[PDB]
């Protein structure tokens, strides 16, 4: 199908913040999403570690990931949706790490090519939540690998971007424990960055 893809900040913004408007979120429901953009590293990072299951958390952070979870219940995207994200050469894994960029900083394409190998026509599972991007927003220009989510209609996806504790960023999130599945992966036309277009699964 056809997957919109905002080409305007301000158009970005309206639409956003008129979808966080519908969303009705409980009180309890904002906080652990206020809380969420200020230690989004440590959650996700634990729900890695621990792949999914919260048992063992500090009860403060299951009660937050559980309300975290509910909030997509209410926060559907309308249409199809392209969103975007920017990451670091560990998202590839530790062999990635050191290898990936060259001393000028170009991708090396050795290390392209193991990726490609390694992920390309792939199913991936996330542990963590998805921050993601309306745009493919300067805040990500300094990272090596850009990532084009496809996200069907009806799909769980919130604008979480108006109470967000950090700004410019065109906030929409995604669940966690989500699949997606990598579709094409390009080099960029400076050679600087990997391109990742993915599908985005229940």
């Amino acid at each position: 199908n056809t997957y919109q893809e905002f080409t305007n900040i301000d158009q970005a913004k309206a639409w956003g913040n008129a979808q966080y408007k519908k969303y009705g979120l409980s009180k309890s429901e904002k906080e652990a999403i206020v809380s969420y953009t200020k230690s989004a590293s440590e959650i996700n990072g634990k729900l890695r570690q621990n792949k999914g299951v919260i048992n063992g958390f500090p009860s403060n952070l299951i009660k937050q990931v559980e309300l975290l979870d509910k909030s997509f219940n209410k926060m559907k995207t309308p249409e199809n949706i392209m969103l975007f994200r920017g990451d670091d050469p560990a998202y590839l894994g530790t062999e990635f790490q050191n290898t990936l960029l060259n001393s000028n900083g170009t991708i090396n394409k050795t290390a392209f090519e193991k990726a490609k190998a390694k992920f390309l026509n792939k199913d991936r599972l996330e542990y963590g939540y998805i921050s993601t991007s309306l745009m493919n927003v300067s805040q990500f220009a300094g990272r090596p690998i850009i990532t084009k989510f496809k996200v069907a209609k009806g799909s769980k996806a919130g604008y979480i971007d108006p109470i967000s504790a950090f700004a410019g960023a065109l906030e929409m999130l995604l669940p966690r424990h989500s699949t997606y599945h990598i579709d094409d992966m390009r080099l960029s036309s400076d050679g600087k960055q990997i391109i990742i277009t993915a599908t985005m699964m229940g």
